[PDB]
C-alpha cells in the first residue's frame, strides 16, 4: 500500500522489506492473494515468544491479505550456505535447534502446527537468537489462496488427512541433520522421490514400525521394501547424544516421536548455551 515507502521484494505470496511511512519503521511485509480467519489470525497478535517471529497487523483488503511482521535480516538457509566450506560450529547448531524446539514447544501448546518448516526463512539476528516464520497456515485457517518437499513428514506424503504436531518434529530433525552435515538429508524432487529416500536410509515402513501404515491413503502394498542403514552414516560425525536426540526426532509413528518438549530434555542439551554467530549483512 501507499502506506509504505522503499517497497524491496525479499523473497502464499510475495514478502517485501518495507518502511512504514510514518513510523519510519523497518518490516516485513507479506501479500498474501474468513471471520474465524481474521480472528484466528489477529489472536497471534497478542501471543508471545522469544522464538517466533512477531505478528504486527493483519489486514484484509481488495482480494488480498497482508501480515506485516517484524523484521530480521537474515535466515537460516543463507546462514547455512554462508557457513558451507566451514560448517556451522556444533555449539551454535545446538543453540539453534533448541531455540527453534523452544518456538516449536509453545505454539504447539497453542494447538498450532507450522506444517512447513525449512531453513528458509527460520530467521536468525546478531544476537544469536533464531525465529520461527513462514507457517504454512493459510489452509488450516479459513484463507483462500515449485514446492520443496525436502523436510515433509512421511505421514503428508502418505496422505493423511489429520496431520499432528509430529510433522514439525520431523522437519526440524531434517534440519538438524543438514546443519551437521551441510548437505540436505532427503532431497526429493517429487512425491514419491521424496518417500523412496526416506525408506532407502530409514528402512521401508512396516506395520511392526508403525501400526497403521499400510491403511494411509497412498501407502502402496508395490513399495519396494528397503532395509534400513546403518545410522552413523547419516549425520557423521555427531556424537551418540545428537545421533539419539535425531533419531527420535525421524521416527516413523508419529505417535512415537518424540515431542518437542521432551526434546528439550535430552542429554543432547544439557551444556546447551547462546553464542553470537557471524553474520554479513
Ligand atoms: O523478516 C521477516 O519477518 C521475514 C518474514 C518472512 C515471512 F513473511 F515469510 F514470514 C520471510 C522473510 C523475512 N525476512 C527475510 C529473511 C531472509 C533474508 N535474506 C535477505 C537478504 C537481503 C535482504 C533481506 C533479506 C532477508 C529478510
Ligand atoms: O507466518 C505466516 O506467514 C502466517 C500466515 C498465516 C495465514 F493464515 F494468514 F496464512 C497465519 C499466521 C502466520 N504466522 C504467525 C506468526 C506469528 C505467530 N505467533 C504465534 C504464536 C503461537 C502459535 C502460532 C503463532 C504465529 C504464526
Amino acid at each position: 500500500m501507499e502506506n509504505f515507502q522503499k517497497v524491496e521484494k525479499i523473497g502464499y505470496g510475495v514478502v517485501y522489506k518495507a518502511r512504514n511511512k510514518l513510523t519510519g519503521e523497518v518490516v516485513a511485509l507479506k501479500k498474501i492473494r474468513p471471520s474465524t480467519a481474521i480472528r484466528e489470525i489477529s489472536l497471534l497478535k497478542e501471543l508471545n515468544h522469544p522464538n517466533i517471529v512477531k505478528l504486527l497487523d493483519v489486514i484484509h483488503t481488495e482480494n488480498k491479505l497482508y501480515l506485516v511482521f517484524e523484521f530480521l535480516h537474515q535466515d537460516l538457509k543463507k546462514f547455512m550456505d554462508a557457513s558451507a566450506l566451514t560448517g556451522i560450529p556444533l555449539p551454535l547448531i545446538k543453540s539453534y535447534l533448541f531455540q527453534l524446539l523452544q518456538g516449536l514447544a509453545f505454539c504447539h501448546s497453542h494447538r498450532v502446527l507450522h506444517r512447513d518448516l525449512k531453513p528458509q526463512n527460520l530467521l536468525i539476528n546478531t544476537e544469536g537468537a533464531i525465529k520461527l516464520a513462514d507457517f504454512g497456515l493459510a489452509r488450516a485457517f479459513g484463507v483462500p489462496v515449485v514446492v520443496t518437499l525436502w523436510y515433509r513428514a512421511p505421514e503428508i506424503l502418505l496422505g493423511c488427512k489429520y496431520y499432528s504436531t509430529a510433522v514439525d518434529i520431523w522437519s526440524l530433525g531434517c534440519i538438524f541433520a543438514e546443519m551437521v552435515t551441510r548437505r540436505a538429508l532427503f532431497p526429493g524432487d517429487s512425491e514419491i522421490d521424496q518417500l523412496f529416500r526416506i525408506f532407502r536410509t530409514l528402512g521401508t515402513p512396516d506395520e511392526v514400525v508403525w501400526p497403521g501404515v499400510t491403511s494411509m491413503p497412498d501407502y502402496k502394498p508395490s513399495f519396494p521394501k528397503w532395509a534400513r542403514q546403518d545410522f552413523s552414516k547419516v549425520v557423521p560425525p555427531l556424537d551418540e547424544d545428537g545421533r539419539s536426540l535425531l533419531s527420535q526426532m525421524l521416527h516413523y509413528d508419529p505417535n512415537k516421536r518424540i515431542s518437542a518438549k521432551a526434546a528439550l530434555a535430552h542429554p543432547f542439551f544439557q551444556d546447551v548455551t547462546k553464542p553470537v554467530p557471524h553474520l554479513r549483512l
